């Protein structure tokens, strides 16, 4: 498989190090968004996103730093509309270093 990414590692790269790249998580696919860290990056648009799952978050798109779940463990329909979609966006956008794992 991918390299595959722990959330705990994936949570290494919510953009603050000088190195550490920007991962994203969805739906348990770690994404590449370091491409616009100043949205991602250390305090950005996706401040609660980075090092974080924003599947649900994406969804209802609430951004809420509890919608951030690592997991669609709940994810309604709503959500997964457009959390669903997020990962085609994010996924047709976001370059994947690998999928979120443990």
């Amino acid at each position: 498989g991918p390299m595959e990414f722990t959330a705990e590692q994936l949570s290494q790269y919510n953009g603050t190090d000088e190195s550490k790249p920007i991962y994203v998580a969805i739906k348990g696919r770690v994404f590449d968004v370091t491409t616009g860290k100043s949205f991602y990056g250390s305090g950005g648009d996706y401040s609660m996103f980075a090092g974080k799952d924003a599947s649900r978050a994406l969804g209802k798109m609430s951004k809420n730093e509890e919608d951030v779940s690592p997991s669609l463990e709940g994810l309604t329909e709503k959500e997964i509309n457009t959390l669903n979609d997020w990962e085609t966006k994010f996924e047709a956008k976001y370059p994947v270093v690998g999928r979120v794992v443990s």
